[PDB]
Order: C-alpha cells, then sequence, then structure tokens
C-alpha cells in the first residue's frame, strides 16, 4: 500500500495512492486540492514538491515518489 504526506497550506494530509493505470502526479495533486476544499471550501490549483524539488504533473507517482513520502503543495491560484 502506497501513501504519501500532502501539506497544503497549514493542513498535512494523508492520501493513500491504491493500486492498474498508474497515478500521475496531476492526480496527487488533484486529491490534494480536493481533501483542502474539504476542509475549509476553497480549491486550489496545485504544484508539488519533493525536498523543494517540482514534481512533474504528468510524471508517474511511482517514478518519483515512495510511500510515506512528504509533499509540499503550493497553491498557484484559487478555481
Amino acid at each position: 500500500h502506497i501513501w504519501v504526506r500532502v501539506q497544503v497550506q497549514d493542513h498535512l494530509f494523508l492520501i493513500p495512492v491504491p493500486h492498474s493505470d498508474t497515478h500521475s502526479v496531476a492526480w496527487l495533486a488533484e486529491q490534494a486540492a480536493q481533501r483542502y476544499y474539504q476542509t475549509c471550501g476553497l480549491l486550489p490549483r496545485l504544484t508539488l514538491r519533493k525536498e523543494g524539488a517540482l514534481l512533474a504533473p504528468q510524471d508517474l507517482i511511482p517514478d518519483v515518489l515512495q510511500s510515506n513520502d512528504e509533499v509540499l503543495a503550493e497553491v498557484t491560484s484559487w478555481d
């Protein structure tokens, strides 16, 4: 089982990545944005960083992240 810790503003979310079409960085950013919307009613567009390094939205989660990695999400706009 794979899960990623994503910081969105002052909130830290444990987001699971369940298992056949592999999920992209963009999908993970979308999950984090929904988790953030569920807390406060604002829907951000997010770019993800791992230890300061930008994650490409089109890259696949298993190629750039391991279970329990921590990711910083940056709000680039509000939808």
